[PDB]
């Protein structure tokens, strides 16, 4: 078993990890748990790393002292559809095959599940790798404590003699990048330079050989990603999150300037050989809104084009690591502030913005976000126990399983049946625009070709081009937030019914191009 | 009630049955259960039948000494929604209607339900007879009991005065000819030369009026059918399925040559006026696989067409009595080898294979099946019972209902909610693919009339309809398979990607074309 | 919070403590987690005690690590009928009355209820302190947290300003006496000479005033009563257990000479 190291001579190199560790409440547990440091410290100076020493990234490294939360961490709801595609009449976005057109998405867009399959659901997805990446058995499939000690405990590489990006299987697609990994996994916490630039000190970066990268990585959501280690302190570490909020001085909540003063994000950053390499960005109170933010949010971890004269963005480019940190009615200027969009649909030739799971920016301004709630509030509630330490939940899911902590402790005058239905009554309205903003934007889209054959004018497809951009946006943020309009639904409705407008005035040009054209 | 009847005397001219009677278990069981032959053995010879005896089909029959299997025979499982179309957002099949255009099948495909219910629903179905057939009252929906003991029971002729096939609603078809029969009933096994051939001895024939055949037959899914009356051994009776395996040479695993010398068919053929009239194939071991594959299989019960050349094949020719006995992937070539397609689409002009519920041929090579599993193992195990003789359950349905039997025995690390997880995470993901299928497919289709009025060639057009040949069957398949890819994951995924595939391929030909055409 | 201290100045006068603490599982495991030791240390040689160090006993000083098995410690089984007394037509001994006459469980003798109760039940059954130590509230009966917690966090006595064992209700006994504790709790395992012996060292012993006993004891069947704290091996620490298996030679399955 474990024996303690002599903290103080790390200490005499460690300054910045003395003055988080001493301090808090991980003061007496020794670096052991976490770090291999015997050759590191034979051979490091002051300067020079020497031999590596080993950091276990293991969320079960935290289990040996909060197995309570690694239990919580490493459970699986069931009744969380598993691998139910999106593109589907049962799901969100039946017309999603029209609408997303040759997209990556097409090839596959689950719903999510459970927070302890993320990196390997993320290797597995059709989308992401051609199917180099499998569950060794479909029995694997609800093994979330094995996806927890490791991905590749469950999964398997196809080829592990290459490490290019190609297609398995026929119906795939390779849009994995190593910019992804940043919201599956921080195994690479030290290996990866903050933003992914190229250094000197990271192994992996925006560029590296996505393949390769994946198979340096093991464990989902790691417990460091909102505690930091040393100090326990709750923080983020994910690198575009801090660009936002710090770099770009957006605050943590960029519509609400007070409250960005209340809750702040002060960055550390560490160096290697004297320069600058990852930092992390600890919180001042543990608002579970920029813990979560981290990945519920709209990004980019892809390559695009510019929108100013359609130039390829690659993974070279830190815009293929960016948060646009705004709410769906800023979204279109906030791409354009970096001259970006995602694709070209294959159909109507319209520059086109992909969006991916806002709910943070969602959330903004709703009247529970400006109430102070959380989404561990609703999502991840301490445990209730008669007779024991009501540590937190660290599984997040729907309030559904918990209604009396989730909603009922904030609303005792309503039962669960009630609390329930008021959920219903928000999701099927905004399930009902989403489905009317895809039929508009599905017969838009499909009188393009009629439009073109017809010989409609570039003048009048291009003005469709330009409707296509909002009645997109303003469509896809809903199906690509999960909670079908209940983190905010006036704006769902505002904005869904904007994509609507749009869509129809989209048809109504190109019908009379095409009767004009015809006639 | 009951006269037991002198066997020797009956031995004298049976001897085949002698042989079987006197040596199994049903040694000490007399005649008189399932014959009244006194007429008979008054007026028969040696070779002449004489008065023809009655022989009792009903297996109720069965029930004076088998009453728990009897009654599990007949019990309906009511979570298995009924008389729900296929064809439909909420089932299998949304995009059905244009995929499988003008067939039959549009006029109703609903999805399986219990067994009790089966040569009723073979009867009412609106694809069948015209509607003529109908439930005596809607109240009748639920009594499987009722059809159990006879379909007239419970239904009705809406014109027994005419035989003739005809629409007595406007929506309806007259699918049905007799060979359908044979996966329904073996009330006719006695009436029925092997294959359905004409036959001097045979009241029935593939070649019969479907509507006089219908009237004759009263049972489902008869217990002989699995089971020989006078050994009890177990056994197959339908005629394609020993034409298969045995005429054909091609094994009850024609996939595994080794496992098909371990399981074995043995035809046994009975005689009327000194030629061959009928067959069984006495089972070696009871391989449930091959008793619920005499009719969970991928078969021609129906007129088509040449691949060669265009011509019908009608009920007259042994064709439209066939299995083809092969998996997705070699069913083309089967297709082929009997000349022969079922339908041309409607709407693309395309020569099409129309597929049925291949649940034994997606079985073969899966995880499963190589593990020596069988259906009933997984869809009627035996009864759990802590103090009684545990005998097997009799109506087939889904493991769901039965886990602890299905799955829990052989999967005992895993939880009931585990198992069922597994099997929606692949039920899920294939689902999502086959949804993508009939994107594309129906994408294909609709740019066929655009095509076409644009004036793309045939040499264009013939092209695009030998990848609708095999976009569609690596569709149906699975739409017709019932298990959503539970049977066979990889395989499903394999094939379904295979028709998305082929759906693109066709989809990018046509635009081209239409393109060209057009400018 | 807590700051380490450190370890390697505590072993230089507790070999025997380094002994089990570096070999086990909790090695890594800081004194300061268990003790109070800044004065012992400031004042102490290797054979002057000092300032006596404070040794915390709280199964809490453990729930830090071990939430799960502190949480589960505390649980109460609500199905465990509390408080049922046995000579009772619906218990276990319904001529108990007749057959045991004038002892002290003829005072009170109910069926056992979870852990986490013990020593709380053993303080307010009738039979033990005379009715002296109360539930503060009946509402108290379910908190099997509070009573891990500390027994006098939801008991309280009659009359803290003496210490005789007498009745404060009609109907109880005294027979509680200072052995009963060490199958309730060891928080006095620093405090008590193997037997209960009178020993210089030990502060209660088999002949102590039971009532001053009581208020200095806490919580129930502490989690080292089964695991050492030093190098968590399994062990036991009931001196009348190690008394039987070792001094009276008689083997931990006396009847079983090979087990
Ligand atoms: C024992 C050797 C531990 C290891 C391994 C880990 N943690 Fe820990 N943690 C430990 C203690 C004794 C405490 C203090 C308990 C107390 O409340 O006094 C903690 C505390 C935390 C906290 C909470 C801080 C708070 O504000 O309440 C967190 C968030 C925490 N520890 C996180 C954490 C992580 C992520 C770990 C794996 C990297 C981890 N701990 C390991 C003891 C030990
Ligand atoms: C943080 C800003 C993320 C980045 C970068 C990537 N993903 Fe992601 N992903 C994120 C969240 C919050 C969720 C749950 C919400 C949702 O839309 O499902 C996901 C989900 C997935 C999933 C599972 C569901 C599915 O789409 O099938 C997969 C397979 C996945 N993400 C893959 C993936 C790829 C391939 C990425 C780089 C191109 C990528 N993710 C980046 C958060 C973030
Ligand atoms: C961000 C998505 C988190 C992940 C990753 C981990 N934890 Fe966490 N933890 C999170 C929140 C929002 C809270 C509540 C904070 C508050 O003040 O309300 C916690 C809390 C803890 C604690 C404190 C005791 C408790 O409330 O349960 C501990 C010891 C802790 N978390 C540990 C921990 C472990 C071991 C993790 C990996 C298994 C882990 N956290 C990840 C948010 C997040
Ligand atoms: C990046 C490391 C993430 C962090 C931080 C948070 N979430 Fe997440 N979440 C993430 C992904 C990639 C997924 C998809 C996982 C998959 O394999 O499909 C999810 C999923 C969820 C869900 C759905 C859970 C379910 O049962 O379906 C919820 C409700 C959710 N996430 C909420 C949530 C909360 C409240 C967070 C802060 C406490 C949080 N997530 C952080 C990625 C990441
Ligand atoms: C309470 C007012 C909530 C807040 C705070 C957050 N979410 Fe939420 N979320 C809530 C509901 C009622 C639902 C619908 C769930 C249902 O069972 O119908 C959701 C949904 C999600 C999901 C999808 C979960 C699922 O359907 O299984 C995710 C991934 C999610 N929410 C994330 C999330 C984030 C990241 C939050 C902080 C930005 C957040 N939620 C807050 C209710 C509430
Ligand atoms: C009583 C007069 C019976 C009639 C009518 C039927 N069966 Fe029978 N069956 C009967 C007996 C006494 C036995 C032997 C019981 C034993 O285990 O010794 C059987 C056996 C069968 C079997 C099982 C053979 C085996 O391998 O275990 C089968 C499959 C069977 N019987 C089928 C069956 C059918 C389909 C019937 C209606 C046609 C039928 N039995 C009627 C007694 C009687
Ligand atoms: C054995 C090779 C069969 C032949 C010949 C016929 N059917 Fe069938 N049928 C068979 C199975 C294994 C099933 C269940 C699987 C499924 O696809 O549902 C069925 C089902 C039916 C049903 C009920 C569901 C429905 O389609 O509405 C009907 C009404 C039905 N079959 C009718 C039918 C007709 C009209 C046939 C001759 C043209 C026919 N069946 C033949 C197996 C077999
Ligand atoms: C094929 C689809 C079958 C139908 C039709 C009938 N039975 Fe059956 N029966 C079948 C199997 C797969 C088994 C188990 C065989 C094995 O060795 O595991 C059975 C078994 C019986 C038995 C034996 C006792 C038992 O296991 O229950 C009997 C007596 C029996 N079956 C009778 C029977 C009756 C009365 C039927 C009509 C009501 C009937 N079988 C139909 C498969 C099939
Ligand atoms: C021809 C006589 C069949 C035999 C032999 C087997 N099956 Fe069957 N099955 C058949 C039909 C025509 C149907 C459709 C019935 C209807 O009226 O719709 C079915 C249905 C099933 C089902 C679905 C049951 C439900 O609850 O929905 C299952 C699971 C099934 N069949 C399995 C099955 C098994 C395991 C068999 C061998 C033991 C078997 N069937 C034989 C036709 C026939
Ligand atoms: C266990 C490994 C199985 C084997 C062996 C067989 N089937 Fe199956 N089947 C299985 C599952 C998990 C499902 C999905 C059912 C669900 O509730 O999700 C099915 C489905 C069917 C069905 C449709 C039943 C329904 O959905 O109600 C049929 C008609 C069917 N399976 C037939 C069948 C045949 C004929 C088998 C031998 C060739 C066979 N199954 C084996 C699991 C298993
Ligand atoms: C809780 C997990 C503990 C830690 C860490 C340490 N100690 Fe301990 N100690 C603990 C308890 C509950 C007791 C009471 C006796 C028992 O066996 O349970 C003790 C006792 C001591 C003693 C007295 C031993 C004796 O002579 O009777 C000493 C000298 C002692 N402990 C020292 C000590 C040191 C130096 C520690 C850091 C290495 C240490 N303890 C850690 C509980 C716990
Ligand atoms: C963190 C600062 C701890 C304190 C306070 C306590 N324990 Fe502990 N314990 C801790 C660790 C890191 C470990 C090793 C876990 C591992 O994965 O190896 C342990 C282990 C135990 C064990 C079991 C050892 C085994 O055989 O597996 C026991 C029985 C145990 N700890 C008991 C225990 C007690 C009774 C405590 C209060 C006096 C206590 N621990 C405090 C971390 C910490
Ligand atoms: C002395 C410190 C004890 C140790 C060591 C163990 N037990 Fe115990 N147990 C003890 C007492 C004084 C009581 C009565 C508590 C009360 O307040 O009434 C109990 C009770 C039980 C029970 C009944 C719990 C219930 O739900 O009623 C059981 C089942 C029990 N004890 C079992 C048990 C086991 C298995 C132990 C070793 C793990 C154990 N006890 C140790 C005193 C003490
Ligand atoms: C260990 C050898 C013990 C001694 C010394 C004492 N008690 Fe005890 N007690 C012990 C156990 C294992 C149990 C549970 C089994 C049972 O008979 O209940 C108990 C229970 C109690 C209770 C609760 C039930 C009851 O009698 O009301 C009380 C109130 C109690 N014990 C008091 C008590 C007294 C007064 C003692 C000294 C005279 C005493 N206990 C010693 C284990 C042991
Ligand atoms: O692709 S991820 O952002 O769901
Ligand atoms: O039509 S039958 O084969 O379902
Ligand atoms: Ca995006
Ligand atoms: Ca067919
Ligand atoms: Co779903
Ligand atoms: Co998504
Ligand atoms: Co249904
Ligand atoms: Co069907
Ligand atoms: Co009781």
């Amino acid at each position: 078993q474990l024996k303690p190291v002599d903290a103080l001579q790390c200490y005499d190199c460690h300054t910045q990890i003395e003055d988080m560790h001493v301090v808090g409440k991980h003061a007496t547990v020794n670096c052991v748990h976490c770090h291999d440091a015997t050759e590191h410290v034979e051979t490091a100076s002051a300067r020079r790393m020497g031999e590596r020493p080993v950091t276990h990234t293991s969320p079960e490294a935290c289990a040996s002292c909060h197995t309570a939360q690694f239990n919580s961490f490493a459970s699986v709801r069931h009744e969380s559809h598993p691998r139910e595609e999106k593109a589907n009449p049962r799901s969100r976005s039946p017309k999603f095959d029209t609408l997303i057109g040759a997209h990556g998405f097409s090839l596959e867009h689950a719903e999510p599940r459970s927070h302890a399959f993320m990196l390997v659901d993320h290797f597995i997805v059709d989308r992401a790798y051609g199917g180099r990446f499998q569950y060794k058995s479909w029995q694997n499939v609800t093994d979330g404590l094995g996806a927890v000690r490791g991905a590749w405990t469950v999964i398997e590489d196809m080829d592990p003699t290459t490490s290019d990006q190609r297609r398995f299987l026929a119906q795939t697609a390779t849009a994995a990048n190593p910019v992804c990994l940043n919201c599956k996994t921080q195994d690479h916490i030290l290996d990866w330079a903050y933003m992914g630039d190229e250094h000197d000190a990271a192994k992996w970066a925006r560029t590296s050989k996505v393949v390769d990268f994946a198979r340096d990585l093991h464990h989902p959501v790691n417990c460091y990603m909102c505690h930091d280690p040393h100090s326990t302190e709750p923080r983020v570490v994910r690198d575009a999150l801090i660009h936002a909020v710090v770099d770009q001085g957006l605050g943590t909540y960029p519509y609400d300037e007070a409250k960005s003063e209340h809750v702040t994000l002060t960055p550390v950053t560490f160096q290697r050989g004297g320069e600058d390499f990852r930092k992390i960005g600890l919180l001042n109170v543990a608002d579970s809104n920029l813990m979560c933010g981290q990945c519920h949010v709209e990004y980019n971890c892809n390559p695009g084009f510019q929108q100013s004269d359609g130039a390829p963005v690659g993974m070279d480019d830190r815009r293929t690591n960016h948060f646009f940190w705004a709410n769906v009615f800023d979204y279109a200027e906030a791409a354009k502030e970096i001259d970006f969009f995602d694709f070209t649909h294959v159909t109507t030739g319209a520059p086109l913005p992909k969006l991916q799971h806002p709910e943070l920016e969602t959330f903004w301004g709703s009247t529970h976000e400006r109430n102070g709630v959380t989404c561990a509030d609703c999502h991840m509630p301490r445990v209730k126990l008669e007779n024991g330490k009501e540590y937190t939940m660290h599984s997040p899911r729907t309030p559904r399983d918990m209604m009396n902590r989730a909603c009922l402790n904030c609303h005792d005058g309503w039962t669960e049946a009630e609390a329930e239905y008021a959920i219903d009554y928000i999701k099927n309205y905004t399930h009902g625009k989403i489905m009317k903003a895809e039929f508009w934007l599905a017969r838009m889209i499909d009188l393009f070709p009629v439009a073109k054959r017809a010989g409609v004018s570039e003048d009048v497809l291009n003005e469709v081009r330009a409707l296509h951009y909002d009645a997109h946006l303003h469509w896809e943020w809903w199906t690509a937030e999960n909670s079908v309009g209940f983190h905010n639904p006036d704006q769902a409705r505002e904005s869904l019914m904007k994509s609507i407008t749009k869509s129809k005035e989209g048809v109504g040009k190109l019908d009379a191009a095409i009767d004009a054209a015809v006639a």
